[PDB]
């Protein structure tokens, strides 16, 4: 029915709104978490990087110069964008224009040409002709020695005192001047000017010396004596011109000098960036211990310079690196010597330095003076040969140094320096300085690194002695056989030992949680390049192959990795896609906690029972709660969608799918709320535990997704028991579809199936947890109230159960319901109102909002609802509070009145009331009575109560039920007439009155007497009128004569007719309290067994997590390093097809061995041989699409790609790269073999194909969603290097040999060794064939395994037909050696998250027993125990001490248990007194300390069972904060060691320091010898003492703060109940077993109220409370509410006990809220108040037959009694007051008798004013 659902929604939203506290937090919490997440996002901006290619790295197998260039130049993996020249499929290489390479090539070619230029022989022959044809013909400035055939004046001239000229007349201080002039002025054609201007001594001698030069022609054209000599001169001219052409074309020495002077250009040279630029230009293209102090400061400067630390640490292991060696057999020694010789090819400088030193004097002597030197002097000075020089030098291309060469410096003298200073002297000094610098730089580099040592232990110790010396590179270990130089194993496996800090960790084969990226960081990620491991592997494999096969080198291995495409990374986005369920379910867990609080609060107030009683079937109210909870949850889902769609958080989101998924999850979580709400009662505790349980439900998703083991039906069956796991699966699928936007439909279907199953389970568990009634005959006539009483058995419960108790047919009675319907309840339920004991407040929904809501639910709007206000106008007049204080909670007192008024809504015609009045009796009860009388005196009413005073005052027909069967029924006087005890007369000596009353009338008798009163019983049935009329007058006369004060009259109250018809004391109290605690510990299984067991399982789970977890410091793994990891395939490209060696390699690859070592029986252990896959050339069919064959061939074969990758800048920011839209190039042919489909990329561009294939495979993985990881790890491409290389090695060696033959061959081992080393170095660069290897650092150890496999293939192809390639093979491992002291200590003090988690779990487990103590203390603290002991004279200090002692006992016992569970483990419990006793005392002190800390919590908290969870959460938070504080360091540690007051945090810190100290001790003892460290050694004692002292302070403060209901012990047996209640106090000593029995003797129930386990309904609880009230004899006993509660017969028995206790005499004090009992028991005297302070006597008279006679009865009542009042009057019955109440009862009684016996009347009774009305008047 829609209106009732609408009203339910209205009330739910009123609950959500009016409190105005929960709703604000509800709205803000999702907002708060979103603000935090946005802060995190803006703290982690996306990082976008372009695709990058990596420059090729050269291994030692390649040229040594490329190797050095690679280690120095591309040591950073720069990420050049475009494909580098080395990435091309053809010839590899990057350092083509490098200056060093140009220098080396120029030097080699010039050396080859110089000895083959046909020059040396040419000048040798020219000199021989000079010394043969012209012989000694020397023309020096003053020495013209000429030996010719006298052709051109072939005569000798000498320079003596006199000028000698043996030609003609000499003619002869006019002689030295011309000598000096000739010494100075001699040139090509200056003779005529010389002799024409030779000072002033001409004329006399000028003729001879000016005519001789004419004949001599200054040797201009003279050199033409013979044709052969002229030809020799011409060929020498040509040869030297060509030599000059070459030495100018090289042009690299000038550049070398340029950078050399640039380094030292100025004194204060700038080395910030110019030095680095110059270095990079020279080597590549534009894009501690003290051995020698010079080297020490050089390397200090090198490492201290900016932007050089990485290169410094890459170079240091190479120039002071050291190699170790295990084997010692002659063959493996030969292999190691081959490695040594391969390395030593670079050791060519020391010999170069020695040769420079040796040859500098020779070169200097040759230059200073030589016949050829003079020949070249005179050759470059002429008129004709100079033109030949000019045309030759500028012949090929050009020469700009012609003039400089012509006029170069000569040893004769210095010409000039004003213009420029650049001469051969400068070149000589510069080269000498450079050679010296080279010597000084190189001598710091150790040459030899050769040391063979047999035993591995010695290898490890020497490695230690080297690492601690800062001098070590690596070591190699083989597995050989007995000493033998031949028959070396054909399948050799080896391991490499080297520092962990310079190698990739061998523990993991992958990166774990894969993330997109190139991962090419050399500082810490790519450790195989700068650590030298790859170089070690290359050299060892090269030596092995060379020794085995014996062939030459002819092989160059290079390294490259795939260019990872352009991408934008958001690790934050990955974290969101992984764990946004956590945040959204945090919002929803707070929401469900709020909803759980609301629903459990509604249930606890018993409002569900009220709703069930009146209409409101379970299904419809459940649906109303359903919708009310959905509304806010759907709003939260909608705002979550809005926020995620916008703000650049989760774009590419389809609103429909996300919204429907969120809605279904909202429905499911609301259902989970309904499930977890089905077994809870306490509101706040229920909300907290619902939050905790939902959080626990969420946890296992992480482990399920991480392990993902045996995926299949297991996932669905497990999700059928858990919603958040299914939601997380759906979220991961949505994140998957985001990138390219098990089955979602199947997940939703099983989610709905789970929803329905959970709903039906909830229903099952919820199910499992004139009225006439014909039964042995109740009749409730229309009109007037109808009471209902009963004591034995149900009596009342059965009636409510049958009428509305979910027991429609019956409850075990006759099958007759009543109301002549018996079938349909809805109509009467609309017409029926029920007011049970529990009230209806509905939180702060005003006070009258309940009225309108109930009226609308039952009645209708408009007219009907209007009635409420007018009836409200009669209900209570409180308009000021109505308009001001609407809430009912602050309106205290009328809550019962409000409930009964709400019962009078709609049809208030068959209303039923159960104990309508309960509280402050007088005013509230009178108001309820007036309300009932003035509202519903129209039709049937049912009323049930136990006070039995409401029944008498109310005008109603009482009904008495004893055992279901009716006992009596009718009006008060009606039933009293036939079943009423005598007529009570009270007065306030005794024998005188006794004989005055008894003798006058025999029927009178005594019943009971107590001080200051006397009661008598006069039966009225037998004879009343005569006795009274003759008795009271004389009673009053005697009272006047005697000392009696007054008297009064009472009738048979309803209860009796009901019953008949139906210092050592301190130790004593301490031991008593300890006995209580021991007894409660023994019993109360649910409160202590769990507390003792679940800490044990928590410690056990901590133990298993700490044990099963693999060690975190175990780096070495002995990985066998196979080229497979799980399953994959690679590619082999036959680039540069020339059929020169490459075919051999490829056919060796394509054999039974395949790639590596899969021979014999499959030597690799894990992968097994698994020989499968037909060796076949084949490919899968290509798709048709758009005829890609020629579509992709449209002028696009080598350089361009079939498609492009769109920039992922802003339109799409996906982690992968833009998909081209096609499958790249057509799939090349594949090779099926060795269980992996190899690929071939012959004649392919490679780089683009690699990127596109990577994109395709990652897309396929995203489709299948196998936790996407990189598949292809690399490959290799064969081919041939550049053919531009200079002639082969043999040519260079032969040229060096002929050079040795020339230039005074020296057999000493100084020049021959140098030239041999230089030849070997030059020949090393030769590479007949070369290969390139593709790798990727993402797959760890791929580099090493690929080197292994490629070198194995090279070995296989190099076999000389000896046998099958299968037997030949190689293997390579890596194994970091045992760590040293420093890093072992450092890792022993690591974060050790295992230690943190175990400490947190153990402290969390142990922080519970104090919680048990606190909950026990608080539950006994609520006005039950504390004040009880106060009344007992406890001096609470001793009680606190006893509780303290018991708490520590009941902690140490769990302490012993938990230490036993640790004893189950071994390491944590060491045998001696260093680890076990410290831990035991640690736990004992933690118990001693934590429990006093939380004692104050037992004061502020007002409700038990929630302090448990509250303190648990606080302890968890404190432990977590301590753990993170421990993790703050990873900057003052002292501040950490200052927060002692947090004992839990301190104890956790002590646990972790103990663990780390034990680890340090064990590792130190294992590694070497050390002193035993004690746990307390200068650390433990101080902190334990300070912790104990702080506990003392906390105990003191809590005690001083302490200084500045019924007490029933729960889960306690009747025996022990009474036992302690006897031992409570009273100094029983040995009477302990008596006084308690004495107590029972007053209260009886030796067995019925005793031996009973637990506690029973309030009756026995109050019985025991009153029994324990009178522990002994006190002067007074105060009783507040002596019997309030369920009182079938407890009233009479308790009253008898109280009046007996008064009989012994205790002056009991009563201040109960039940007036009738208090003033019927207590005596100032009640009789005096009700006689003198009361109103007139109440008269009730009964009339039969016809009512008319009511007219005269009142008439004379107003005549004889002018002062009279009437309060009640209906057909045939009426009531009178007569306020006068004078002349004693005698006169009025007699006159009424003599009148009404005459008129018609038959029955009457006169009573004293209602015993409570006297106070009501006040």
């Amino acid at each position: 029915c829609w209106p009732q659902l609408r009203l339910l929604l209205w009330k739910n939203l009123t609950f959500r709104r009016r409190q105005t506290c929960q709703l604000l937090l509800e709205v803000a919490w999702p907002l708060f978490i979103f603000l935090i997440l946005i802060s995190v996002r803006l703290s982690y901006p996306p990082y976008e990087q372009h695709e990058c290619h990596f420059p090729n790295k050269a291994m030692p197998s390649a040229g040594t110069l490329p190797w050095v260039q690679g280690i120095i130049c591309n040591a950073n993996n720069p990420c050049f964008r475009y494909p580098t020249p080395g990435e091309a499929p053809g010839v590899v290489g990057n350092f083509n224009k490098s200056i060093v390479a140009r220098l080396f090539s120029d030097a080699r070619r010039l050396l080859l040409y110089s000895q083959k230029d046909t020059s040396m022989k040419d000048m040798r022959k020219v000199l021989r002709t000079l010394q043969q044809i012209k012989k000694s013909s020397s023309n020096l400035k003053l020495q013209d020695f000429l030996v010719d055939n006298e052709t051109f004046s072939g005569f000798l001239y000498h320079n003596l005192s006199l000028p000698k000229s043996t030609v003609d007349k000499m003619l002869r201080s006019k002689s030295e001047e011309m000598i000096q002039l000739g010494d100075q002025e001699v040139s090509e054609l200056c003779g005529l000017p010389r002799e024409k201007l030779a000072a002033a001594e001409r004329v006399l001698r000028s003729n001879m010396d000016i005519l001789k030069p004419i004949l001599r022609t200054l040797n201009s054209t003279s050199p033409f004596p013979s044709k052969e000599l002229a030809e020799a001169t011409k060929t020498l001219l040509h040869s030297l011109g060509t030599l000059a052409q070459e030495l100018f074309s090289m042009r690299s020495w000038s550049d070398m000098r340029q950078e050399v002077m640039f380094l030292t250009n100025v004194n204060s040279s700038s080395s910030s960036t110019q030095i680095y630029q110059a270095v990079s230009r020279i080597v590549c293209g534009h894009p501690d211990n003290s051995t020698t102090p010079y080297c020490n400061d050089l390397m200090k400067n090198l490492e201290s310079s900016p932007l050089s630390r990485i290169i410094w640490k890459a170079l240091k292991p190479l120039l002071v690196g050291k190699i170790l060696y295990t084997p010692d057999t002659p063959a493996t020694r030969q292999v190691m010597a081959e490695v040594n010789k391969t390395f030593q090819e670079l050791a060519v400088f020391h010999d170069l330095e020695g040769m420079w030193e040796e040859l500098s004097p020779k070169i200097w002597t040759f230059m200073e003076n030589s016949q050829e030197m003079d020949l070249v002097r005179m050759l470059l000075d002429s008129r004709d040969n100079d033109h030949f020089w000019e045309q030759q030098l500028d012949g090929l291309d050009w020469t700009a140094q012609d003039i400089v060469a012509f006029l170069a410096k000569h040893p004769e003298d210095v010409q000039s320096s004003n213009g420029s200073v650049y001469t051969w002297r400068e070149a000589f000094n510069e080269t000498n300085q450079a050679i010296r610098t080279i010597s000084r730089f190189m001598e710091c580099v150790n040459l030899n690194k050769l040391e063979p040592i047999a035993t591995e232990v010695w290898l490890i110790n020497k490695s230690m002695e080297l690492l601690d010396e800062r001098k070590f590179w690596a070591g190699i270990v083989f597995t050989g056989i007995t000493p033998g130089s031949i028959e070396l194993p054909h399948h050799v496996k080896y391991k490499i030992r080297m520092d962990i800090d310079n190698v990739e960790r061998t523990n993991k084969i992958k990166d774990g949680y894969w993330d997109p990226g190139p991962r090419a960081d050399p500082f810490e990620d790519m450790r195989y390049v700068w650590g030298g491991f790859a170089y070690l592997q290359d050299v060892v494999e090269q030596a092995i192959i060379r020794v085995l096969t014996g062939t030459e080198k002819k092989t160059g291995v290079y390294m490259q990795q795939m260019p990872y495409p352009c991408y934008v990374d958001d690790i934050f986005l990955r974290v969101m896609s992984r764990s946004m369920p956590l945040f959204m379910t945090l919002a929803w867990i707070y929401s469900v906690a709020v909803i759980i609080k609301g629903i459990v609060y509604e249930k606890e107030a018993r409002l569900k029972e009220t709703m069930r009683i009146m209409g409101l079937d379970n299904s419809i109210l459940w649906f109303s709660w359903f919708i009310s909870s959905l509304i806010p949850l759907l709003v939260s889902a909608g705002l979550l969608v809005v926020i995620l769609k916008l703000g650049n958080l989760l774009p590419y989101s389809d609103p429909s799918v996300v919204f429907v998924f969120l809605s279904v999850f909202a429905v499911v979580t609301i259902l989970q709320c309904f499930l977890i709400s089905t077994l809870f009662s306490r509101a706040n505790l229920a909300a907290a535990c619902g939050g905790i349980i939902y959080f626990t439900l969420y946890l296992p998703y992480v482990l399920c997704v991480a392990w993902q083991d045996y995926v299949g039906f297991t996932l669905k069956i497990f999700a059928s028991l858990l919603s958040p796991v299914a939601f997380g699966f759906g979220c991961e699928y949505f994140a998957l579809f985001e990138e390219q936007g098990f089955n979602l439909t199947t997940s939703v279907s099983m989610m709905l199936f789970d929803t329905f199953l959970y709903g039906v389970m909830t229903w099952y568990i919820e199910a499992v947890f004139n009225l006439v009634k014909v039964y042995r005959a109740l009749n409730f006539y229309e009109g007037q109230i109808t009471s209902f009483l009963g004591h034995n058995g149900a009596g009342k419960t059965t009636t409510m159960s049958i009428l509305t108790g979910l027991f429609p047919p019956t409850s075990g009675t006759a099958y007759i319901l009543g109301k002549d319907i018996r079938s349909e309840m809805s109509t009467i339920r609309q017409n029926l109102g029920v007011c049970p004991q529990h009230n209806v407040l509905f939180d702060m929904l005003t006070v009258e909002e309940h009225i309108w809501f109930y009226a609308r639910l039952k009645g209708l709007s408009e007219k009907h609802v209007k009635a409420e206000m007018e009836q409200m106008a009669l209900d209570v007049g409180l308009p000021s509070s109505k308009l001001k204080s609407k809430t009912s909670q602050l309106s205290g007192g009328m809550q019962r009145k409000l409930s009964v008024a709400l019962a009078f809504v709609g049809g208030s015609k068959v209303v039923i009331l159960d104990e309508p009045t309960a509280g402050v009796d007088p005013y509230s009860r009178r108001g309820i009575w007036e309300l009932l009388l003035k509202y519903r005196q129209g039709r049937t009413i049912i009323l049930s109560t136990h006070h039995m005073d409401e029944a008498d005052v109310l005008g109603d027909r009482i009904a008495i039920i004893s055992h279901g069967k009716l006992c009596c029924v009718g009006s008060s006087l009606f039933l009293k007439n036939q079943l009423g005890t005598g007529y009570y007369l009270t007065l306030v000596d005794v024998s005188a009155i006794s004989n005055l009353i008894r003798k006058h009338v025999s029927e009178a008798r005594l019943v009971e007497d107590i001080g200051h009163e006397l009661t008598y019983v006069l039966p009225y049935e037998a004879a009343k009128e005569g006795a009274f009329v003759e008795l009271f007058h004389e009673i009053d006369d005697r009272l006047s004569d005697l000392g009696i004060s007054s008297y009064g009259i009472s009738e048979t109250t309803l209860e009796e007719i009901f019953l008949k018809v139906a210092w050592k004391l301190t130790q004593q109290q301490f031991v008593a309290l300890l006995w209580k605690r021991l007894l409660i510990a023994r019993r109360s299984r649910k409160g202590f067994f769990a507390q003792i067991v679940l800490p044990a399982v928590f410690v056990c789970i901590a133990l298993v997590f700490s044990l099963i977890v693999p060690p975190f410091g175990k780096y070495p793994s002995l990985e066998l390093q196979p080229w497979m990891y799980n399953e994959q395939y690679t590619f082999v490209s036959n680039d540069a097809p020339e059929d020169t060696g490459t075919l051999e390699l490829l056919n060796a690859l394509t054999k039974d061995p395949g790639f590596g070592t899969r021979c014999m029986e499959g030597n690799p252990i894990p992968d097994t041989p698994c020989q499968a896959g037909e060796e076949e050339w084949t490919t899968a069919p290509v798709p048709q699409t758009i005829m890609d064959l020629f579509q992709n061939g449209n002028w696009t074969m080598q350089n361009p790609s079939p498609a492009c990758q769109c920039s992922s800048d802003k339109i799409k920011k996906m982690l992968p790269v833009c998909p081209p839209g096609a499958g790249g190039l057509p799939p090349p042919q594949r090779k099926q073999n060795t269980a992996d489909i190899l690929q071939d990329l012959t004649g392919r561009n490679i780089s683009d194909y690699l990127v596109k294939t990577y994109v395709q495979i990652i897309a396929k993985s995203l489709k299948n969603k196998i936790w996407v990881n990189e598949f292809r790890y690399g490959g290799f491409s064969l081919g041939v290097s550049n053919t531009q290389a200079l002639p082969p090695s043999q040519e260079v060696n032969d040229a060096i040999k002929q050079m040795k033959k020339h230039l005074k061959l020296a057999k000493d081992s100084s020049a021959d060794r140098f030239l041999n080393s230089l030849g070997r170095f030059m020949t090393g660069l030769d590479t007949k064939n070369n290969v390139k290897v593709w790798f990727n650092n993402k797959g760890w150890h791929a580099i090493s395994s690929f080197l292994n496999v490629i070198n194995n293939a090279i070995l296989r192809a190099n076999l000389q037909k000896g046998e099958n390639p299968s037997h030949y093979g190689i293997t390579a491992f890596n194994h970091p050696l045992n760590l040293t002291k420093q890093q072992l200590s450092e890792v022993a003090l690591m974060t050790t998250s295992v230690d943190v988690l175990v400490s947190i779990c153990v402290i969390f487990a142990m922080s519970f027993v104090p919680a048990s103590f606190v909950v026990f203390l608080i539950q006994e603290r609520v006005s039950k125990a504390k004040h009880l002991q106060f009344i007992s004279g406890v001096k609470p200090v001793i009680y606190w001490l006893s509780n303290f002692v018991w708490d520590m006992c009941n902690y140490v016992v769990p302490a012993t248990l938990v230490i036993i569970i640790f004893i189950c483990f071994q390491q944590k419990s060491y045998v001696s007194s260093t680890n076990l006793p410290v831990l035991a005392l640690l736990l004992l002190l933690y118990g001693w300390s934590i429990t006093p800390l939380m004692y104050p919590a037992s004061f502020v908290f007002k409700i038990p069972s929630t302090a448990y969870v509250v303190l648990t959460s606080v302890n968890l938070f404190i432990g977590i904060n301590g753990s993170v504080a421990t993790f703050v360091l990873e900057d003052i540690l002292k501040s950490v060691f200052l927060i002692f007051p947090h004992f839990c945090l301190g104890r956790g810190l002590i646990d972790m320091v103990k663990n780390q100290a034990m680890a340090d001790a064990l590792e130190r003892f294992g590694e070497n010898r050390f002193v035993s460290p004690l746990s307390w050694d200068l650390v433990g004692r101080n902190l334990f003492a300070m912790a104990v002292e702080g506990v003392v302070f906390f105990l003191i403060t809590v005690l001083i703060q302490y200084r500045f209901f019924d007490a029933i012990t729960e889960l306690l047996t009747g025996r022990e109940h009474v036992e302690f209640f006897a031992l409570l106090r009273g100094v029983p000593e040995k009477e302990v077993g008596k006084v308690g029995e004495w107590a029972i003797r007053k209260l009886g129930l030796v067995k019925y109220g005793e031996k009973y386990a637990g506690n029973y309904s309030g009756g026995n609880k109050r019985k025991l409370s009153t029994a324990m009230a009178l522990i002994g004899g006190p002067p007074v006993v105060f009783l507040d509410e002596p019997t309030t509660g369920m009182d079938p017969k407890a009233r009479r028995f308790l009253w008898n006990c109280a009046l007996s206790v008064v009989k012994e005499g205790r002056s009991v004090v009563l201040t109960s809220h039940s007036m009738e009992e208090c003033e019927a028991l207590c005596t100032g005297s009640v009789q005096h108040l009700k006689n003198r302070f009361g109103d007139g006597y109440t008269i009730v008279v009964r009339i039969a037959g016809s009512n008319p006679d009511l007219k005269p009865v009142q008439d004379f009542f107003g005549l004889a009694f002018p002062g009279s009042v009437l309060k009640e009057k209906h057909r045939n019955m009426l009531q009178y007051q007569l306020p006068s109440s004078l002349s004693s009862l005698a006169r009025i009684f007699s006159i009424l008798s003599q009148s009404k016996k005459r008129l018609h009347i038959e029955d009457y009774s006169v009573s004293q004013t209602t015993l409570d009305q006297v106070f009501v008047n006040f």
